[PDB]
């Protein structure tokens, strides 16, 4: 029966007894061979807009992750350099963000496999603070709630996980994201604490944490109840603190007790790093840390995964050490550039109107549009999406959240690896795509599906 | 002025300014050189027998690992084709464990970074199907336990992060792990669940679920009182299924209604590598799954961490397809007769009284073992380890927890790579230490730390 | 009443197949094949075992990995020294090298365009050379004189192994000027005394294997002028630059101890140490042709005329040659100056930070002037600080690091010396980790009061 | 001024400053292939029939020899594995021999440079034996001779250098090798030992140690006398014991007290790799060996040398293990059957006459031929050597020493990688070169220059 071309020899289906655990073995190099040959299936993401991960292949980080396959991070006793690699960077993170100079010389946080983890160690020590304040003053602690913004799935995650109740202020035209005044509409003393997100996924815009932070104040002098917050800079993080040092939402505000955020973002560690930073060791309940016995003394965790790769921290840890301040702001601004041209570029072609102008100061590098209201010109932006994936090119169009619910908006991310060359190549694909519906009426209004969203 | 020899121009220390986030660029192949050259102080781990973890290189995998670098495994619409591997491994895993042939052709069930994560994860539905059982039967909900035995650390974390009273039955002398009868005095209508370690980590035998599930079904029919199981085969699930097979321990239980392991234990994947597998449907109460829009229709998740690589997943199958039954049969097998070997050989080098020999029966591949009660040799086990240390061995000595904590056991694991030779290299230098440590009588009772040992 | 369902043969878990031993017949040459991946991967393996040497402060040799010189070694893996035919780029480059070293060491222009001088597999094979010549020297110029040739004597310090082989191996009486207390080197006045009309050379080692300082050539030099004109016995020198070889001339190139000094006739030093050639390299230079007596050099046949050889060794590899040539080409005066720098660097400042942890004598400082780039020191008399070197050693062998205590010769056999020896890869950075890890040993054991005095145990202290 | 046409910038010249040592620093990269470029004027010995060293490459070897660039033979210390291998080599390759089964589980030998240090440490042990003999005796030592054949130059050296008297026994016409009855003429109490050369250089045949064992005991029944040997197998000491062993040349000769052999010659190891091994303790004289002090032990060893890699015995051994008896069996035959095609082939081409046509029995895979005496086919073996250049081969014709000064020989080897089908492609120019020389009859007698012949 069956032959395979690639081996001159009897087929072996992968699809076939794929339903059970394989009952034979097989010659270790056509194993790899069947395996790598259906890899080259995956996309390689050079022409994804959608994603923030980091997508550019660098020599130096392939090297680094394959010398540190096998050290555990968990291990602080056989990989010592590892475990001390690690805890520089928490110290470089904790600086890059203004948190008071650690007592001992040791900062308060931890690396992460990304921000999902890094905000539930968030949220879990928000909910500690708050839950030990109202026993100690003697009231019901069995009804928490968190006030946020149009925040990232994870965070509906750790509502649901972990019994508080989300208040998420709905997003809403010409309104799209938590300002002052809905914010404490939704505080009480049951809210363990504020999150806004630094880096709204769905549109790019910053959640701007000071005028957020003077109505908590305000909010403090009124009612008595002292409110802290939580910066989920996911991509935020390490955006800011180099092309705009002076937009203050950091640690120089007293209210933040920490901030967390993706290496694997703008970030620019390889996939599977993260990092969370307390203003100090109060932030963080003792309740929550477990010290674990070693050889040379005892290192206490507070993590959610166990044994896993230290090979990111490594990487990130080169990232760092190669480029420094200099370096990132040079690296960032370069796809603030990208961003800021396709935006420029992008208004001349249709009747747009922009959430996201890819600007350092109002957020992330990502231009984001909607059609003007009312406005037909021959096709909507899910319809545009499909002609330019014919390209080659993944723009996502999607609708927003909350009471915009109606609105469909396309969201473009200017990554490291998609410099300016590339982005004049999307355009000329950009205009080609207006020039096809153009000629093509009946094309109009047919695709409808939302694109993967939520990284 | 300071200069470096590897490089003859000016010095770069990362432990000057490693406080900070350093200003300045280097050049992109000094910064490799300095992070690669401070590797070096990392053990390469062949000579520690404390840990449970892949330690095995293996060319293919690390041509998988490679390749597999920036492949998202949250991505299903990118990397179409890793997410096609990942629902194989699932399914392939439920096969393993007898999970009841899934309805649609999909087993409940996901990847996850480690066991620490699918432990939770299970937790988690086991919290939730009480929760609603008890709702239901319109009693209150406020005082969850959980009954265990010795765990690892990772349920010590759940039952604090998630307010369950945890139940950790004792260890204590000529009675080391969870029984029946003291399962059973520490059940109540509260129990969201037993779970029983098919593997314990300070010791390495089994805790049988079977007895424990006779218990549980005489507990039911003298109070009513329905308790459900999760087996934590961190260890066991990739070891019975294959060197011990009618061992009852998995989903022929129908008791046992969610099942976790590590892949990168006995799995032999790479680090970073975890599953766990419902029973069937009502097992995973939907609200705790959470739904992402893609392209191709919409995916459902129940999933801590987010963004992360493909690359362990991609691993974990390779190892699937090439070894199948027949290989990891005699993988796993291997193991056992070094172990067994090992234990049988150091019973005759001193006054030891061993809890654990390495027999495919009574657990995975690791000898435990003690002084005898009121002998002296002349040494602690604490000192025979420093001795071997010294001639590159990690051979850790360690206290046991409640009431065993007067116990200093030695463990030997032996994992794939560990062969009959190195064994023998092992004995050599075992046998060399006991003579030197006898010649040297002043040595006894001066080491006295404890080495890491929750994997 | 069982559960398992287990095979009767053992498996190795890596190749889920049946165990082969390399412990079981290895008593025995093996009998059958084995699949070539298989062989490479159970040797592989079991190199894990070795260490990667970048902890170890005892050794010399040079331990640090270059991507450059790993690619040259691969290139020249098949690359025959000997074969001048073949190989005639191998066998120029060797030759540059050759004239390059003698260069740096001073020796007098060479009349023809080449100097006097070969390639070594290391110092070892070199000394002997210089050995040979400087027996034979002798040998000549007292038949000639119609004098008795058969008690020939050799006079040196502190040196290395290697002399003691060759002056067993040739019949050649070891006139070894003993250490002892503050006094651990061949001096002028003690040189003289063992020096007759049989002694074919002195030997000063320029940088002592023991504890890094240099003999300095220079007084010793003038010892023997005055000793000429006195006796009319003209005597030789041969200097074991093993190390100081490849230092002083970047460091300090007014310490005098080369070719300038007319009564050096040749000089040797290791590649693999200070050299920053990979393992396996070695240089002996001799000033001029008169230098080395024609009978020891062999006259071999090959297609371009004829090359005559005076080595112990035939065919091997030009890997080394080639990376040593390498090394000199991409780092030159300019280069080695600032590498050698560096590790005087760390030598100093590891001196200077030991110093205030104890109460230690130095012996070796690591200072440009005085020796290598190594610290050495001893325990002060009469004072017990809770430990020994032994114990400190051994402490410090628990974080990794193999730091040598041992004994030193002659009479000085009575005092235990700590050693560390800078060599290229070993940056302040780790020094500092090494300083902090010292500090930890010297607390533990402070603790710990039972464990003095248990270890005795001598480190490898020979390179 | 001057460029460099690779990398457009200054000149920098080798053939220039290389008569001085340099002032500068220079481009790491740029030295590297300055370098790495003029090592392509050198050939690669795949078409050199001279040399008897090992050519070819396997990708296998080469990994190992890449991982042990910096592994100390001498630091038995920190290098502890090798050590173990280097050590399991001298037992297997004593083994090899027929050494008797050593006292305490280790063969008395040692692992060298090659096979010239390995017989100057023979010979010294020679020296040294008689030496303590002869004192206890009452008798002069300051005479010593060494009787031998037609040795390769190691021997010439060794003579000279620890001034022993050298007694080389001719070749001559008709009779090319040490026979039984010129050895007993050159005897006497002054015999440090005979040393039959087991494969000679200059012919490729073996001198048969048997014939001569027994003029040696003979001789002893006369004289009262007792002369041993040393067996300089630098090539054949790989052969014999696979082709043909029954040929008793080994350590069943009770008078054979050393043998000596070249790893990279037949023994199939890369460059730089000799044996050495003494028939037992007692062979060995004591004041030989140096005694290090090391920290687990003391080891002595006996050697020229100290420091160099341990790649070759760990590539000695790979060579060991992979091929075995069965292996090097055929491995061997196979160069055996070129050098039998090539005898019978070259045979039919013109007026030769054979000293060694490549059988098992004779000597080693070698063909070596003369002209036939007063016959002229139309060129010397010089002028054929030269065409045969012409076409990429190196195929030395060179005289004999002592008394047949008179004889030009060609001279070929077959090594492993010269295949039958470069065998045919060499024919094929061979006979291509003779009608050129046919053709063109003036080219006759003019090359004259002997070449290398040593190895
Ligand atoms: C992408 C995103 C996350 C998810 O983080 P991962 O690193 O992918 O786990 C969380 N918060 C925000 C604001 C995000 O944009
Ligand atoms: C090691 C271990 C764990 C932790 O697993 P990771 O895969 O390292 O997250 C959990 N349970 C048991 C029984 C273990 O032995
Ligand atoms: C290392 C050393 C030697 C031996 O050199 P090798 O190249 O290792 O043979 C000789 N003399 C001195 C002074 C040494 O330090
Ligand atoms: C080549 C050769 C030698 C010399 O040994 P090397 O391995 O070249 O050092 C000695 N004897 C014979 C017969 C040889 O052919």
């Amino acid at each position: 029966e069956l032959l395979d071309s690639r081996f001159g020899a009897k087929s072996i289906s992968t699809i076939a007894e794929s339903k059970r655990f394989p009952l034979h073995e097989m010659r270790d190099d056509v194993a790899f061979q069947i395996i790598n040959d259906e890899l080259y299936l995956d996309g390689n993401a050079r022409q994804n807009l959608a994603t923030f991960c980091q997508t550019w292949d660098d020599e130096n980080v392939h090297k680094l992750m394959d010398l540190s396959i096998n050290k555990n991070w968990i291990d602080k006793e056989e990989y010592p350099q590892s475990a001390a690699i690690d805890l520089r960077c928490v110290n470089m993170v904790a600086d890059l963000w203004h948190a008071p100079a650690p007592k001992n010389g040791q900062a308060v946080g931890t690396n992460t496999i990304g921000s999902s983890e890094a905000c539930m160690l968030g949220g879990m020590a928000m909910k500690w603070r708050w839950r030990k304040r109202m026993e100690a003053a003697g009231k019901p602690t069995d009804k928490p709630n968190l006030v946020c913004g149009p925040v990232q799935i994870c965070w509906h995650k750790f509502a649901r996980y972990w019994d508080v109740e989300l208040r998420e202020i709905p997003m809403r035209p010409g309104q799209l994201f938590m300002d002052p005044k809905r914010m404490i509409e939704a505080c009480d003393e049951n809210t363990i604490g504020v999150v806004p997100t630094f880096g709204v996924t769905y549109t790019g815009n910053y959640e701007f944490p000071q005028p957020l932070h003077d109505a908590l104040d305000k909010f403090q002098a009124d009612t008595g109840i002292d409110i802290d917050m939580h910066i989920d800079a996911a991509s935020g993080g390490f955006l800011a603190p180099f092309v705009a040092p002076d937009i203050v939402w950091d640690f120089r505000l007293p209210r933040v007790k920490s901030i967390s955020a993706s290496g694997h973002k703008f970030g620019l560690a390889p996939l599977g790093c993260g990092w969370v930073i307390w203003r100090d060791e109060e932030a963080l309940p003792q309740e929550l840390v477990f010290n674990v016995d070693y050889l040379g003394g005892q290192i206490g965790t507070f993590a959610i995964n166990f044994s896993r790769p230290a090979g990111q921290v490594i990487a990130q840890y080169y990232e760092f050490l190669r480029l420094g301040r200099e370096g990132y702001t040079k690296v960032q601004n370069a796809s603030y550039q990208v961003a800021a041209y396709l935006a420029d570029e992008i208004a001349k072609l249709g009747p747009y109107e922009f959430i996201c102008t890819g600007r350092p100061d109002e957020g992330i590098p990502a231009v984001c549009f909607k059609l003007k209201d009312g406005e037909d010109p021959g096709y909507t932006l899910y319809d545009l999406s499909e002609r330019l994936r014919l390209r080659g090119w993944q723009v996502p169009a999607f609708t927003l959240g909350g009471e915009a619910t109606d609105i469909v908006v396309m969201r473009i991310m200017c990554r490291r690896g998609f410099e300016m060359d590339f982005a004049e190549l999307l355009l000329e694909d950009y205009k080609a795509s207006l020039k096809y519906l153009s000629d093509h009426p009946k094309l109009q209004g047919i695709a409808q599906q939302n694109s993967f969203k939520h990284t």
